[PDB]
C-alpha cells in the first residue's frame, strides 16, 4: 500500500520509556532536549500519516520510522523529544538532528551519514564527545567543554566545531572532507589528512600533523609541531 501526504500539518504528542539512544532516518527535522522531565515525543507530520508513524523505545533506544504503508510523499516529519542522557545518536536518510539544549554527560558519539546534518547548538560539557561523519554528511557543533575530542571524516563532509575547549585531541580525515576547529583549542592535538581534505585547527601546546596526499592541515598556535608530510600536501601556520 502507497500512501500520500494530504499537506496539513497537525502535532500528536505521547509519553515514552527514558532512552539514551537515538536512530534517526529519513528527511525529519528531529529536535532533542536533555531534561530530567519525564520523556515524551511530539511529531507533527501530514494528518492523515499520524496513524502510520511508530514510536519505540527498546533496551533504551528511541526509533521513530513510518509503519505499514509506503509513504510517497509528505510536507514535513517533525520530532520534538527529550531524555535524561544522550550516550549516542546514529544519523542518516536526510535527517536533520539538532540537540536545541545544553547537553551534559560522560561520552556521547555520533555518526551522521547520507546527507544528514548535525547541529549541536548549545554548550556541550562532556568528557568524551566522538564525532564520525561519511556519506556526504555534515556536522556543527557550536560550543565544546570537553576532556576528549575525536573527529573522524571518512566521507565527502565537513565537522565544524565554533568555539570552546578540549583537553586532548584525535582528527582524522581520510576522504574529501573538511575539519573546520580554529575556534576549538587543544592542548595536545593530534591531525592527520590522507585525504585531500582540508584540516583547520587550534593546538595550544603540542601538534603531531600527518599528511599523506595533497591534503592540508592548517594550524593556529601557539603550539610546538611534529610534522610528517609523504607527498605534496602542507602543512602550515596560521594568523
Amino acid at each position: 500500500d502507497h500512501v500520500k501526504g494530504d499537506g496539513k500539518l497537525t502535532s500528536k504528542k505521547i509519553s515514552v520509556a527514558d532512552y539514551n539512544e537515538i536512530k534517526v532516518d529519513g528527511v525529519i527535522d528531529f529536535n532533542y532536549e536533555q531534561s530530567d522531565d519525564p520523556s515524551t515525543v511530539e511529531v507533527t507530520v501530514d494528518q492523515n500519516l499520524h496513524p502510520y508513524v511508530n514510536i519505540e523505545v527498546k533496551d533504551r533506544v528511541l526509533t521513530i520510522a513510518f509503519k505499514g504503508a509506503k509513504v510517497d510523499h509528505f510536507t514535513k516529519f517533525i520530532v520534538k523529544t527529550n531524555s535524561k542522557w544522550l550516550a549516542a545518536a546514529k544519523v542518516s536518510g536526510n535527517a536533520n538532528f539538532m540537540v536545541n539544549s545544553p547537553l551534559t554527560g560522560d561520552e556521547t558519539v555520533i555518526k551522521a551519514n547520507a546527507n544528514s546534518l548535525v547541529q549541536l547548538k548549545e554548550t556541550v560539557t562532556v568528557g568524551k564527545l566522538d564525532l564520525n561523519v561519511s556519506g556526504s554528511a555534515n556536522m556543527v557543533v557550536n560550543h565544546l567543554e570537553a576532556d576528549k575530542i575525536e573527529c573522524d571524516i571518512d566521507g565527502s563532509g565537513s565537522i565544524t566545531i565554533k568555539k570552546g575547549n578540549a583537553k586532548e585531541g584525535d582528527y582524522s580525515i581520510v576522504s574529501s572532507g573538511d575539519i573546520h576547529a580554529f575556534g576549538l583549542a587543544v592542548p595536545q592535538l593530534s591531525c592527520k589528512v590522507t585525504g585531500n581534505g582540508l584540516a583547520e585547527v587550534h593546538a595550544t601546546d603540542n601538534l603531531k600533523a600527518n599528511v599523506v596526499g595533497k591534503g592540508n592541515i592548517r594550524y593556529k598556535g601557539p603550539t610546538a609541531v611534529q610534522q610528517r608530510i609523504i607527498g605534496k600536501g602542507t602543512v602550515e601556520e596560521v594568523k
